[PDB]
């Protein structure tokens, strides 16, 4: 696309601030911004916020979102569809021009882990191309194990494709598929999703701790079977509902859009690689790591 | 096949009676019938009854179902395998030649959103052609959320590959994947898998409306990443099992013949995508409408 | 690999026995074997004593492993990864050098149906080459419809690519997809992943039984849509955890890695397929059959 041809709009923050008790407005940008998702190799992203995928929204159970979308492509159109809600598409998940902003409401009553992605036609270019997300949603009544709990952090995981390649996009092997972390506290990484920055730059943590790992496995196509080496899940909550309980679980399978809320302990120090398994998916990019210290 | 060279047999509708309080007749055909799967493109299709999927069945659980097909392909054998029953599969689900008939007789024991195919070999060119179904069996007890149903449909996903191909059907990616709707009650709409009916015409409810789908995805080949757009799973029943509950899922995976129940709440008047959340898959057909009006 | 030019070791007897009320010592090869995947086709696999996938550990819940590998591979590092066990990856799943031994302690303190594999970089490959198997963890408080079992198997699913090919493991479609039996009790079947064994030689059943089997999908790449034809899953534990539990499943979905314990009675005379619907898997090899007698 001629008018994308050197662009690179540098990464703006999100922003949201609380304007009720069960209120909460957030602005996003759609912008085309250079990410680097494997080495040597830049993907010119379509993206929220010049992240891939797209920042970290964390809402409570029962807030009405006040969206706002500012598009900064030049030539594209863009939209937002948060799977947290309920809305009419057709009204509130309608494509925003370039140059131009759109505000939508619309509630998230459902606790867990939800994907959020750009849904103008082709909703797969948009998707492959970056447009992809989680936001989370905190049960009011939290998780049953939240007491034991003593560390967290957020995983996505995504493919690339061939740069802005429709017939790749729908008949080809993914060229790379990642992991990426967004962060929930100061202090914690908030990563783009490449075949190597969780691997040079682990995540965190101590011998013993009981980790909670939000995920989303935002696709566009694959299905992903979300594995910690050295470990296995003890509770799993399907979407993150609190309700959709399984205990002892090796591997997770995530549909694509599909999250989960996983707990596992790290009884020794060391490194544990966090993997989907199927192979060939890992092979090309989708290991993470957890390093764990006394 | 030489045979099949300007067949094109009119379709034949399901004959279902029931012929006492726990045993019910179903007469299907195996037929071979031209079929528009996209937009200038006919597949001739092996079917049941000249409907790719085949026709919707219903039944109560515990009912016996005493089976005849009537095979119409000039040359090809059929049989069938209905995944809700307990047989023999080589005394029941056997062979039917050539303008001949067979009946076989079964019980359904248990509740679900089965699917139904031919069971001839190579069972997956019989599935592929088209000779695919569901069969729904009735819980005794219901579901616990059947007072909060306000209307129903069923939708079926399926792919359709190069013309009666085994290498692709093997090897390749699907040309198109899509939906289709089986009626319940006069008036529903009733398709086959096509890229464009269900979005041409799109099913129909109203605001405010629970929304139950029973759904399959009779493959052959994929997994369904289930998705509605613009709401969140209130309850899910994994095969229409009633005790296998699941709640606020923003997703349903569905493996390969995998089934569900799934109820959701359209909260505003709009047109909301019904998609495979494997973008691609969607992008080759598999997106479907419903339309909600005040 | 020119040092696996003309190597076909021969298999080597796993080694299990029990140290101490809650301790086991289980001594495996990697080791070199020609296995045939299909008829006419032998595949020089990467292998734990000679089988792949490799021979079945079962242990108690609450026993710890002393695992010791011996590498007789002439050129190659391997290392054994059990999803069983809590350890740690960087000093408990490491590499053993060619013609070399090391030994790894670790508990296997959660129920189900696990995964082991060798985890040397690339994984991909020498999970490729068949260095897959299962190890099963009995749960100290059994299953609830224990009682009710009346014939027990184990199942394993893999897939196989051209030989050695990274390309190919990573890229393309696989080959073969297999089942393979591994044995309980005497008597019980012993196989490795090919396409015509579990055809040739049914596993056996008697007519009224109820019968489990042990299952896992160990990939490397592609998930299963695991399916007994003429019959339905009563009872399906979610990689063998009892408190898993779904009911009525006409198809039970595998990550890559899954397992699961799955029940159904078989009600008439005949032979049943086994099969992963996914059915381009089940025409390239994944077909198993239960024949089952008066
Ligand atoms: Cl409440
Ligand atoms: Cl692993
Ligand atoms: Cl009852
Ligand atoms: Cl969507
Ligand atoms: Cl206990
Ligand atoms: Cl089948
Ligand atoms: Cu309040
Ligand atoms: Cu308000
Ligand atoms: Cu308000
Ligand atoms: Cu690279
Ligand atoms: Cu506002
Ligand atoms: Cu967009
Ligand atoms: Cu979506
Ligand atoms: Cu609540
Ligand atoms: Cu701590
Ligand atoms: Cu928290
Ligand atoms: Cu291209
Ligand atoms: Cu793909
Ligand atoms: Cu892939
Ligand atoms: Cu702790
Ligand atoms: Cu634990
Ligand atoms: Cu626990
Ligand atoms: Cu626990
Ligand atoms: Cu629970
Ligand atoms: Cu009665
Ligand atoms: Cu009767
Ligand atoms: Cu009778
Ligand atoms: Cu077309
Ligand atoms: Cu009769
Ligand atoms: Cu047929
Ligand atoms: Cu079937
Ligand atoms: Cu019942
Ligand atoms: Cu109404
Ligand atoms: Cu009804
Ligand atoms: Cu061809
Ligand atoms: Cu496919
Ligand atoms: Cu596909
Ligand atoms: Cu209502
Ligand atoms: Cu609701
Ligand atoms: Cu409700
Ligand atoms: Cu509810
Ligand atoms: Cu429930
Ligand atoms: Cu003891
Ligand atoms: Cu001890
Ligand atoms: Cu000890
Ligand atoms: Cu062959
Ligand atoms: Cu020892
Ligand atoms: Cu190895
Ligand atoms: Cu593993
Ligand atoms: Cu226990
Ligand atoms: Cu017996
Ligand atoms: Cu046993
Ligand atoms: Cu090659
Ligand atoms: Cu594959
Ligand atoms: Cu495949
Ligand atoms: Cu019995
Ligand atoms: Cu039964
Ligand atoms: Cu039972
Ligand atoms: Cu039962
Ligand atoms: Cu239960």
């Amino acid at each position: 696309i001629a008018a994308h041809k050197g662009v690179n709009q540098a990464p703006v923050p999100l922003k949201m601030e609380r304007v009720g008790p069960h209120d909460v407005h957030i602005e996003m940008t759609a912008q085309i911004t250079d990410i680097e998702i494997d080495k040597g190799k830049i993907y010119k992203a379509w993206t929220f916020n010049g992240q891939a995928p797209g920042p970290l929204v964390v809402v409570n159970e029962g807030d009405t979102i006040h969206f706002t979308l500012k598009n900064m492509d030049p030539v594209v159109p863009h939209s937002m569809d948060f799977h947290a809600v309920h809305a009419s598409p057709s009204k509130d998940f309608i494509d925003v021009m370039p140059n131009k902003s759109g505000t939508f409401t619309y509630p998230a009553n459902k606790p867990g882990v939800f994907m959020y992605h750009c849904g103008t036609k082709p909703v797969l270019q948009h998707i492959a191309n970056g447009m992809h997300g989680v936001i989370i949603v905190k049960p009011k009544n939290g998780y049953p194990t939240d007491k034991e709990v003593d560390r967290e952090y957020v995983l996505i995981q995504n493919e690339w494709y061939k740069y802005n390649d429709m017939n790749d996009f729908q008949n080809g092997v993914p060229s790379y598929v990642v992991f990426s972390s967004k962060a929930l506290k100061p202090g914690d990484p908030n990563t783009n999703g490449d075949t190597f920055t969780l691997k040079e730059k682990p995540l965190l943590a101590k011998v013993g701790e009981k980790i909670r790992l939000y995920i989303n496995n935002v696709g566009p196509n694959e299905v992903s079977s979300f594995h910690v080496v050295g470990t296995v899940f003890d509770d799993v909550y399907l979407d993150g509902n609190p309700n959709n309980h399984l205990q002892g679980m090796q591997t997770v399978m995530l549909p694509a859009s599909g999250g989960a809320v996983v707990e596992f302990t790290v009884t020794r120090p060391g490194t544990y690689p966090i993997v989907t398994h199927q192979f060939n998916h890992a092979q090309k990019g989708a290991v993470a790591m957890l390093k764990v210290t006394e």
